């Protein structure tokens, strides 16, 4: 069936009294390989063994949560894995691709330059995972919805927070929610100032390229969206929203304190228009008889000194 595993939708009681509006977490951190990516990533690389069998090699370096679960996935599924990583890669996130038994190498000065590698590394049987843009990844990703349905017991939210990066996971809400007849259920997406791709293709309406930008939201730095994406926002109520660093910054502190989790700032990005109160501001009718659900997406990119470096920076 699937590699990812469902996952709590924790209640956050301290902020529905804050934003008199009742405020759900979906707790992807839970996912095995440690963010949402499980999902997406999932879905491809089981398709993927199903298709072309086990003397495949998966090939990536599309960003950190993507190389872990890829990593996770070629050890479930018998397959080799060759995954590239920054230079300076947090040295867990080596251990855990090392300890799946892929082959691991050290280039490039950021995951763009790793992914760039990695890329031409593929050969004659190698498949490249990519981390937002592929039809099986949406449909992976999907499944968060289907599980929503049941958690709210077919009660559609005010809204659904979705972090934004390639917009994988993005249209995977969207698809999901016209799947489970929930086409007016909006859903917030946010990016980060420092890489908002989403944000500017929606304002242009054709595909925005960005390049050498950077931000402590490492999961959500895209060169563009997905053309899907820019699709889907004109058939579905999508909000395009963006925060700064120090924002998605003080909301991975809020809710290391709240709910004891550790978690990287690109879903900070989604929890900060929970801490902010900016979700008011988006959504002027709020009550207690209404439902926000916030997509926590987990990630491994963060870290005690990471917390120690946002504290001094932000804050
Ligand atoms: C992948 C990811 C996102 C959203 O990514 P898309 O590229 O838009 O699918 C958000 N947060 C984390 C931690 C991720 O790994």
């Amino acid at each position: 069936q699937s590699l990812h595993v469902a996952t709590p939708l924790l209640h956050a009681p301290n902020l529905t009294k804050e934003l008199e509006c009742n405020v759900f977490l979906k707790m992807e951190n839970i996912q095995p390989s440690g963010s949402v990516k499980m999902r997406g990533i999932g879905a491809f690389c089981y398709q993927a063994v199903q298709t072309r069998g086990t003397n495949i090699q998966f090939v990536c370096g599309s960003g950190p949560n993507t190389v872990l679960a890829v990593s996770y996935c070629a050890r479930q599924l018998g397959v080799e894995a060759i995954i590239v990583v920054p230079k300076a890669t947090n040295e867990r996130i080596c251990q855990s691709i090392r300890t799946d038994g892929s082959h691991l190498i050290l280039y490039g000065e950021n995951w763009t330059a790793a992914e760039v590698h990695a890329r031409k590394l593929v050969r004659r049987n190698g498949i490249y995972v990519p981390s937002s843009d592929h039809a099986l990844i949406w449909q992976g990703h999907s499944t968060i919805v289907q599980e929503l349905k049941t958690q709210l017991n077919d009660n559609p939210p005010a809204a659904i927070i979705c972090p934004v990066g390639g917009g994988g996971l993005l249209n995977g809400v969207i698809m999901g929610l016209q799947e489970a007849d929930w086409k007016d259920v909006p859903v917030i997406a946010v990016e980060t100032h420092g890489s908002n791709a989403f944000q500017a293709s929606v304002v242009a309406g054709e595909l925005v390229i960005m390049e050498k930008n950077n931000t402590i939201a490492t999961s959500l730095i895209s060169k563009a969206v997905s053309s899907k994406s820019l699709e889907l926002s004109l058939n579905h109520p999508v909000v395009p929203f963006a925060v700064s660093d120090a924002m998605a910054a003080d909301a991975v502190r809020l809710f290391a304190e709240d709910f004891k989790m550790l978690v990287e700032a690109s879903a900070g990005a989604a929890l900060s228009l929970c801490y902010t109160h900016l979700i008011r501001d988006i959504l002027p009718s709020l009550s207690p008889a209404k439902d926000v659900v916030v997509l926590v997406t987990g990630g491994s990119d963060i870290s005690l000194a990471h917390l120690d470096e946002y504290r001094k920076k932000y804050m």
